């Protein structure tokens, strides 16, 4: 099949929701590729509207894991988890291609419990918002400040604009592009 | 109709879950026994497992606001805000009959801003509701916020106990 | 209508499950006839599955409450919530007619943390026992018997009833 | 309305399946219907394919407890709880019309073994009772009622008077 | 039945969510009460969590334009229409119950079509949020500015937090003023 | 009732969307009024968002029907049909109240392709005549209202006086 | 209720689908109406789609047997049985609101072969019916509503006019 | 199966709506026939009724990005993104059959007001970015493809051709000119 | 698999609704089969009620653009899109089965008027379109196909025969 | 297919629910592992939000009873169950990522002997699990009783302060 | 797949709710370890809560019929038909993991009276035939079963080989 063959590239997609497994799925072509290969980099194409959080960090932390350099590209959009993978791709090595869209924003959750629930839970919530403005600010090599504005309603960027922001290093039109 | 002609002895039922409508009906009798006669007792019966808060506080609001003293009633059960307004009655009149059940709990249930919000104001709610509660019971804010925590079911003689209401009543 | 007319004979019906809204209702018409005449007596008909725990004891509060004697006549059945109330007439004024059926049964939930679990449970055997006593005065009984005889659905006939101590007379005509 | 009308004449109906909100509607026209007069007949007409069996017997006992006949008159159908109360008037003032039809059979209808044993036993209990009241107002053998009844038996208003279920059959009032 | 007696009394109930029927029976009745007596005020008693901006539009319009002062009072609550409605009584006899909340928000649609189309919706929107804020800070006597920076997101006030941002004038524990 | 009493005062309203039975009801309060006086204004108080056409069109022939003035009032908004008898009402006797809101928009809405050809036959038609009713009642060319019906066009109270849909906001009774 | 009172002015309205109970209940007016005076005209107001053929039938029928004239007013729209029922009104006395629209098409609707046969000859019946009966209502030829009823045909109330479906526009009280 | 056989011919299909999945899936085959050979045409057939603007342009870029000359052909219809895409190919390869049917039109669809505002203007970009680059394929002036596109606009082969949209029509094998 | 064995004998199946996936694995057989053998015969097998207008033309339009012939053959039925692409089979190729039916009619299918004016033209164009390509592959008169297709129009084999819709009855070989 | 190749080099995975179908699977591998190798480390990769207690302790058992050491590592999450099975890992081999995190809580949800059977029976696991978990963590059994009244999240240092794991990986260092 | 393979070290799966189809599926399993060598152990692993009656017995009856002793492991849970048929294990070769739980309870289901008689009845001998069974499995009286099976009887791993429902509890190999 298609996606086993890119594999051999050392090309893993993330297409779509980020759930837990597809999330499981893109770690496990990570560690698989590490093992082929620990001295190679990996190219993570990213064309994602993001997706839970979580699953989204077990993502991430194996990224930062493990030994190859992984190298993202944006093709289509990388939004909210996905734009978040896309800037976490190894600096000088996160791309996108010209007519992409990156969008950032502030964690949502869609649709209980008593007082104290609802407490334990806004304050993990608001936890995990100022992490990832932290996380963020340190992909792009920006003020937490800058991060906390920016994310407080969607922000859609143009590649260009992404680039500008320190969220990726190079837009790639062609090959001849680099 | 049989609770209007209750009506006219004064008798106000709050049966059921605290809504909008069926709280406004409840303030709508209240404002109307006080414009009949704003020196006589009003007695308000309640069976109520409780409902909306901002509901049961047009109730309580108005229960306080009238000329006449609004005695209370426990029937069956009053839970959550149907206990909160049991315990508002007017302090020496607040009844229950011997198998009533009384429950008193905590309340109960977009972008993170949004529900740093809701979850600010529901723990505003939670502390007074604590607060007011305290005062009908002569209690300690304390003991509410402990005894609040989770569910807390209280026969006729716990709540009287506990100062939610002033006497049981086996007959006249 | 026929029922405000019946009202007038002072008869009083609980029909079906017993609701917050149709004990209320109960509620109401004891209080509008104890009003109306506080030495007559009420006649209670009921005929009704059972419902709300607390919806009946409502009633039951209020039977005991006010001034006239409430009797009571299970037609058709008296069942749960139904036989308790119908258990709860003035005592020798407790009726049923010779083809009712009663049933008695021990309380049943249909529908969080296991704290919250542990404090509904436990607020639930209350009622159990609460309802056991209660129900052991209104029959002249033994609470053990009460426990024994509620641990599965325990269906009587009119006549059993009455033995059980839970009706005082059948009533096959007006004799 | 037609009905309340027709109740100043003394005539109660049952239609439709038999529940409690229908049964106890029905109790309470008798009811009132011996207070205004305890010494006339009332006339209980029934088109009704059965329904509640503890709904029924609280007509059926209402009916014996109060005062005057009850007269039945099937029109229609008179089927299960129906028929029963149909056949439970005042013996000799039962009557059908005589495209009429009635139809007789036994009862007809989870959790633990235990329950389950009770709960059958009850509906047993039912149909053994339900079999000897019925042959009471047929003046026939149990014995016979339970074979009639094992599965659905449809009686035209003959077959229903040659059982002993109804007394006559009236095709205008001339017939008596 | 008790709301035809109380409106007698000249009360009017606003309850639950403002849509075009709830919203026209108040219209309806505050033009009745102003037929029945041009010179004497109406209490509109406000227990709502909003609703349609236009349905309440036409009770705010209404309340201007009837002689009559409207007196407003919020029991239990007055969110987002709801609020506005309350600010909007006649100024010296808008009241909260002591336990009574506010809201304030911006604007808030649950957009399908073109981006034509979209577009001329959401210049619409923004319009409306524009509009409210600027009769919000008419009402409340506060900045625009001032409302703007707070409906960005639910803003939820207590009676005595109301009072002192210009939302009501008094706060009512039983008659003593 | 309230709305019965209102109209004895010839106060006339359609509040929400217009059907046929909506519009239909409207049609015989008009002819109601004008048998009870042919010579009295009828004000008629419009809160909708629109809806059926002809619906609408029986509204609007009655209203020009009938010997009495129709004067409209918008209160909240009139919008689609809703605008349309808005700007029907007699001349001079068309009014919002300030913060009204006016919308007006082509028409809005299956089988073989003979009938759907005469169904849209039949809409172009009824936007045409839309399009050149609307410009006589706003004194405007049909040019003006073909362009600025091509899609949603919300008007304020002020946008739709001068418009020509209405003729005077009305904010209290001095104006 | 204003529909009552406009009742005792022998207004009646159909409004909406036709069906068993809207038609029965616009019968039951127009033999109250006769019964009351039987020599006054009856006023039948129609802003209807159409519906059950025989449920139309019902209305049509009675208005041919009452001794009033029943004069029929379109306002809205008279489509299907609908606008039969208009161009049944009193030769005369059938009429429609300047912006009226009118709307005439040919009937529009499991089991056996043989039942579905039996079932589309029935069908094939009503047509063939419904349009003699048009002819005759618009005085023109068989052959002309055949055709033109053949997909749904708008008209205005001027084609309406024309055609011979009603007979005056009223535009107003002049 | 029969795609994968006409894979090896260079032949890839984008059949029915554009999604993240279904783009994705071109996307690779066009970066594995680029890694089999970088100097031969991909041909490129297209019948879809359009889909997600983001999806498409994954394509889109990766059409632009890769080495080997991208044909399109137009079978059936290529509509909305689909008109895109095809309009996109290699200038000079770009094909319809003679009963194929072109459809060109502008972009096509809750919260706050600020929320919509955000994404309100995000659409009205997208909006602005598709006509220009859409006047680019067809050499016309950004003002015709604003006129053009404000409502669906449906275009036999031939006005395609007129257009600028497609370069010639092939009723067969024959058929092809310079 | 069984399709797979008969596709070396040049079968091609279309059966059911026409569906752009179903259409295009069509055109996809019809292509693989082109270059297998440019010079040989294909034989596309129709049984179809119909379905989507462009999907059946990009089976029409590559039936016309590869070299080898098409022929035609239907069984069971070919209504609508279905016989369409009946017709269209390389002339003298195109077969029925004894008791296969035939159906043509006309095309048969929401928002602004400006809009459903738009596609309302379109349906028409398409209309036009078809019945004029069908007058050619019957070699008929376009005034008989506007007539003969206002309503659902059934034909047996041998009036299909007559109609110049395809060339030959099968009953054996 | 990648999940069997990983299996080749020990790892196993749980994500998502846990469940009688998910938790067996873990089971098989686990016992296939040490078929294949008994004295070497099993890696048990956990990113799951919990789910079935008896399923969760089928998984548990069945570590604890095969003779490889496994080693956990949370990755994402490790919630409920989740985290029980993590802080269950071979002591001095149990591991978090960095952002993962870690979250413990009590368990979580006819006649009333039924239910009063079913909440002793819960209470019992709540007891139980309270227990096992104070001996993964080398805490006192009090403490467990009162951090899990309600639901307490942990970052990965709070989980590794707490006992729950003992190393936080950056990376393939150490 | 890892079923297949731990199926040819004989270890059979019971997972989830007994069904025809999940009961046939180990029936055919048993039958198949049968053939492949009819003098070795097979290992039945059981992590259920019951299901079918009739389908567990025809796992039981093949249990006994074929030639193998068959072992039976508790791992998570073993309850209603589960507990039985892990109780029907060869007797010394009944295990459970240490934190298994076990649960027995007398039938459960979730007409004309003459047809409710029938079923209740067949009811009643199931119950009785399960009660008698067990209680030679676990070497008790009769009545004790009756008894202990008239509501859900939650065991621990102790409880039930204290109850003799379970020989040996393996926390490793031990």
């Amino acid at each position: 099949d298609i996606y086993s063959r890119l594999l051999k590239a050392r090309i893993v997609f993330l297409v779509g929701p980020v759930t837990d497994e597809s999330a499981n799925l893109v770690v496990a072509q990570l560690l698989f590729l590490e093992s082929a290969n620990p001295d190679k980099d990996i190219f993570f194409y990213i064309n994602s509207p993001g997706g839970s959080v979580t699953a989204g960090m077990s993502i991430y932390d194996t990224m930062n894991f493990i030994k190859p350099d992984v190298s993202t590209l944006c093709l289509g959009q990388a939004a909210s988890m996905g734009a978040f993978l896309l800037s976490a791709g190894e600096k000088g090595k996160r791309f996108a291609l010209p007519n992409s869209r990156i969008m950032i924003h502030q964690p949502l959750i869609s649709g209980g419990g008593q007082a104290s629930d609802i407490e334990i839970h806004a304050r993990e919530l608001l936890k995990i918002k100022e992490k990832l403005n932290r996380l963020m600010a340190k992909h792009c090599d920006r003020d937490l400040a800058d991060l906390e504005r920016d994310t407080d309603r969607d922000n859609f960027m143009s590649a260009e604009e992404a680039k500008e922001y320190g969220l990726i290093d190079q837009i790639l039109e062609n090959r001849a592009s680099l």
